[PDB]
């Protein structure tokens, strides 16, 4: 494990063959309300566009998944609710170790009044994408599929 | 966009603030057969473990998503089938531009006889994970949720 770079949100290392990008673990929050899912959008310079996503972020030091989940929901949408741990996944285990912890939010309450809050019915997000009008981050897609799988 | 590294499967660059890992687009194949989903496992040095995944890989030069999908299914499981484009997503648009194209495979036929082929019912993969016995890559999770959403 030889490091070629130690950055702000990632490190670039080598393990002989493998190029490994170490990355901080992250969280994602799935929230449904009156048939609409809470998506969000922000400019993403890494991809040149603003894909459809759900409240998410990096787990800060001394903070655990749940806590991180709570903070992200509040900082990105100004809402708080009852969170339940659903599952987790490695974004791309082929080169990075970024692991995302997904949560479900219920009984959302306005606790606060350029990260666009986008309430939208999962069915329409799915249609817009199939029509090529909008893109998906892993979180957005997982939010939609999860919904179609367990929240209808 | 200043490059700090140009590697084999990724490039590390800077856009003033942003640390950007350019990555080749990838494909993923969802296949169900007699209630079992076709998962796969391989050692992943980037994460130190072998998460539950579905046939996937990098799109080679001159190859399009579908073609890549076909090749991966065949090289990793020795099967071929009827593939349909489902949707796509950016693994982690926060730092990388890796985009994955997900396909569904049907009417799988053995076209060929350390990437472990793991046939397993999505319900059990889901239970094992909830029990903390197994991890998920984004592809594996998407495969499971997609199944629970549209293939039951
Ligand atoms: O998460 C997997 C990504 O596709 C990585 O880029 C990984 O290195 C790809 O490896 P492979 O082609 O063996 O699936
Ligand atoms: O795909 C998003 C990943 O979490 C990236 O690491 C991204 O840089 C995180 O940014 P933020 O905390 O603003 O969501
Ligand atoms: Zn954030
Ligand atoms: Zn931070
Ligand atoms: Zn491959
Ligand atoms: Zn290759």
């Amino acid at each position: 494990r030889t490091y070629l770079y130690r950055g702000r949100i990632l490190n670039l290392a080598l393990e002989g063959r493998y190029e490994i990008v170490e990355h901080k673990p992250a969280v994602a929050v799935i929230a449904l309300r009156e048939g609409r899912m809470l998506f969000v959008r922000q400019m993403r310079p890494a991809v040149g566009l603003a894909p459809l996503e759900i409240p998410a972020g990096l787990i800060e030091p001394g903070e655990d998944p749940l806590e991180a989940a709570r903070r992200e929901l509040a900082e990105e949408t100004g809402l708080s609710g009852d969170l339940t741990y659903l599952f987790s996944y490695f974004v791309s285990p082929g080169f990075t170790d970024e692991k995302t912890h997904v949560f479900l939010a219920e009984n959302l309450k306005e606790v606060e009044a350029a990260i666009e809050v986008v309430w939208m019915r999962p069915e329409e997000a799915l249609e817009r994408h199939q029509r090529g009008e909008v893109e998906f981050s892993a979180t957005g897609l997982v939010g939609v599929l999860y919904y179609h799988a367990f929240l209808r």
